[PDB]
């Protein structure tokens, strides 16, 4: 169908979707081993033969409906397979070798300078690339294995080394300041608010020093919710964090902060309590750092799981067993001021208001001993019911949990430091998205002409990435 | 050891000088003192593995971890006590709270800090302002207990999981370092040394010591 001497089909021409043959066979490629042998082995032959057909652009840019690539779309479907073969696709033959990607620098022996070409791995945000689809997508099927392919491990490291790590421990360290000024602000707060202007001596300047850069922070934090909310790269694949993940608590922060400000100027009782509201919400943040470097506490996987996930709905039955216990026992137990604070224990069924019989029951049990002997007072079915209640309670509980552990342990594998591996990679590009990349702090670049140049991404320069390796053969 | 020497000098000194208040370093001395016996018992039979987690663990991730537990705690405590900072009362700490009586953050801190940490007690009272206090009590014992044991029990899982072969490896080296500096120690050339062998010829050599070329002879069974 390519060289038929009657009517040709022109591998360049593409569906109504868009997708061109070599979207199409990435498309219904898989992570199988015949299934990506030959996906990769007709992809490369395809690629080949348009190249010399028309030498003037490569078939691999012809972007879908959507906006994508083949390498990008692999990237997208999650695709180990083609897309660790696009990703490392040398081509020897001049005429077809300016389509490659892991150009060869120099060797000197057993040493080998590899030059993996990410001309389209990173964009410095002018057109999506192919980290941000891989990594902050948390919908892909393979995120970690595609993650650590060759020139994506490697360029997550180099970026980590350069703006990467410094400016994380330099952003922490502010965040953690600006926690405590918030607490000592808060906590030196003039007596039962009444807020004044008194300052004029030095502590209350310095307070008034600590009230101004929480404020400060504060905005700042908001401006870059906005900020982040307003950026969005494309319909679908976006952050659209809200109501997820941890953007809702900064973004709930600084809305507290900015209500308590409103009536700190309005100056009314029983309405800063948002401001400690704020507090603890400020330090649960916290948590949601130290998710960089030297094998930071998993918290946040449990955290991330426990929020909505089945320990949820165990101690909502949990609560269900104990609340129905505590309604039969009460109605068990319902038949002289006996000087109390809840009304009678019981009496001849004096009742008020279920819930104050229901929470004096409740702490009697979560406080456990104390016991209740007295004398005859109705058969042993009472002490029958509340021994099983606390034998099975005990022993189920303790039990199931231990097991959890056990399972969680067991299932706390290397899918944990890939969790670990994802979130110091989010760090890494969100920490670059903060700033302007495209200034002088980006990826090293490489041949500017002849060899080094084709119409991948970028100009001829073809911004490179060398990684270095020693084979003995 | 270096400290327990410094320690036991100092102390003999201020103990001829007889100064009160200053032989507090005696018991100091030994408290460390007993501390090096956990160093010790790195021999033979298996012994305790204290020593890696006390490597560990003096400079490794609890260090921190207990940082931040500790930071998040004491802004708990500044959050309640702001909180609930709104006649003489006979307490030794000047008051609790009775509109925003203050003195030193340190001391209404440690009582909100051993109140806590001992847990019970409660706080009911009545009316006392809305119930957003009692909800973020509730959150913070909440989230405390089941975070510190399930955390403490994933690195329990995790360290079992992680002290394997290593483990009497790192043994293997501790009882290798105690027969080393123990050789070490006292004067090894004495006629306490390794197994010697032939003299000249079929076993000389210069590769090291005399044409006598210290020699250890280890025995093998092979069915070949």
């Amino acid at each position: 169908l390519t060289e038929n001497p009657h009517k040709k089909a022109d591998m360049r021409r593409q569906d109504s979707r868009g997708n061109t043959v070599l979207h199409a066979l990435v498309a219904i490629a898989d992570n199988t081993r015949e299934n990506t042998k030959f996906v990769t082995k007709m992809y490369d032959l395809l690629l080949l033969k348009c190249s010399r057909l028309f030498p003037d652009s490569n078939l691999e840019t012809v972007l879908n409906n959507d906006g994508l690539s083949p390498l990008m779309m692999a990237a997208k479907t999650g695709k180990i397979g083609v897309f660790q073969h696009i990703i490392r696709r040398e081509v020897t033959d001049e005429d077809t070798r300016h389509l490659s990607r892991k150009f060869k620098d120099w060797a000197y022996g057993p040493v080998y300078s590899s030059l993996y070409d990410l001309s389209s791995l990173d964009t410095c945000g002018e057109e999506v690339s192919v980290l941000e689809i891989l990594v902050y997508n948390s919908k892909i099927e393979n995120r970690h294995e595609m993650l650590a392919v060759e020139p994506i491990n490697e360029l997550l490291r180099d970026k980590w080394r350069k703006f990467g790590a410094v400016s994380f421990y330099i952003n922490v360290v502010s965040y953690l300041c600006a926690m405590v000024i918030f607490t000592l602000t808060a906590y030196y707060q003039p007596l039962e608010g009444t807020p004044p202007y008194p300052y004029r001596t030095t502590v209350d300047y310095l307070r008034l020093a600590g009230e101004v850069i929480t404020l400060f922070t504060g905005v700042l934090f908001f401006f870059t919710s906005i900020k982040d909310l307003f950026t969005k790269k494309c319909p679908g694949v976006n952050s659209l964090f809200v109501d997820g993940s941890f953007q809702l608590l900064y973004f709930i922060y600084s809305v507290l902060v900015v209500v308590s400000a409103a009536l700190y100027l309005a100056g009314i009782e029983a309405y800063l309590a948002v401001m400690v509201f704020a507090l603890v919400l400020g330090w649960m943040n916290a948590l949601y750092f130290t998710r960089g470097l030297k094998l930071t506490g998993t918290y946040s996987i449990m955290i991330q799981k426990i929020l909505f996930k089945d320990l949820f709905r165990f101690l909502l039955v949990y609560l269900l067993f104990m609340i129905g216990y505590a309604s039969a026992l009460v109605t068990l137990l319902n038949p002289q001021s006996n000087c109390t604070v809840p009304t009678y224990p019981a009496c001849r069924d004096s009742e008020t208001f279920s819930a104050f019989l229901l929470d004096l029951f409740k702490l009697t049990i979560g406080m456990g001993d104390l016991e209740m002997l007295s004398s005859a007072k109705y058969p042993v079915v009472f002490i029958l019911l509340l021994v099983t209640y606390i034998i099975l309670t005990f022993v189920l509980l303790l039990n199931m949990l231990i097991a959890l552990m056990g399972e969680t342990v067991g299932q706390v594998s290397k899918e944990s430091k890939h969790i670990w591996k994802l979130q110091w990679a989010t760090t890494i590009l969100d920490i670059e998205r903060s700033f302007p990349v495209f200034l002088r702090k980006a990826f090293r670049s490489g041949e500017m002409v002849t060899v080094g140049k084709s119409s991948d991404g970028t100009p001829d320069r073809r911004w490179c990435f060398r990684v270095d390796e020693v084979n003995w053969s």
